[PDB]
């Protein structure tokens, strides 16, 4: 599709098995979603934005499908007060801004 | 134009006179810079992001080129890791997300 900009750019994920709602976020260089169990393995990381910094898991690999689209990569867990599909998954699914 | 997100969508954006680097943030409503001095009064705004809250200066009707586009609407200043361009001027410079 073509998305403006007049609303939040929310969009249907599927992620775990589970659907959800996220954000497409091209200020967000990672994915970060609210907590919920991934399988395989993941380590901790430090995100930062606006307000400073909150402790997610890294989960690695991970297949989410984003409108339809699927998409592999790095999916962090943790404290985000909203779900947040970021730049290392758009770009799978040829995500741009055009003006 | 049409900007891909390998890399962090930064524009080059004017405000006072001065030129300054900005993300271009479909996830934020509002832009947001960091400090600097603006024209007229300001109101006050709380903003949350990852991390929790901020207090920010809301300045209304300021005058600002995003990428060679002239806008003029709602600027936030206050504690920001880094100038964003939301919601409230892209759709003023005529973005849209398309994949
Ligand atoms: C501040 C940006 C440089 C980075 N952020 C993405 C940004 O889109 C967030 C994404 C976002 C959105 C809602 C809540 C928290 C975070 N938006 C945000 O803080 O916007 C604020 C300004 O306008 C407001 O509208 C949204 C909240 C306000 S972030 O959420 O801190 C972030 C940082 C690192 C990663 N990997 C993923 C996300
Ligand atoms: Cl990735
Ligand atoms: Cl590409
Ligand atoms: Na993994």
């Amino acid at each position: 599709p073509q998305i403006t900009l007049w609303k939040r750019p929310l969009v249907t994920i599927k992620i775990g098995g589970q659907l959800k709602e996220a954000l497409l976020d091209t200020g967000a260089d990672d994915t970060v979603i609210e907590e919920m169990s991934l399988p395989g393995r993941w380590k901790p990381k430090m995100i930062g934005g606006i307000g400073g910094f909150i402790k997610v898991r890294q989960y690695d690999q991970i297949i989410i499908e984003i409108a339809g689209h699927k998409a592999i990569g790095t999916v962090l867990v943790g404290p985000t007060p909203v779900n947040i599909i970021g730049r290392n998954l758009m770009t799978q699914i040829g995500a741009t801004l055009n003006f």
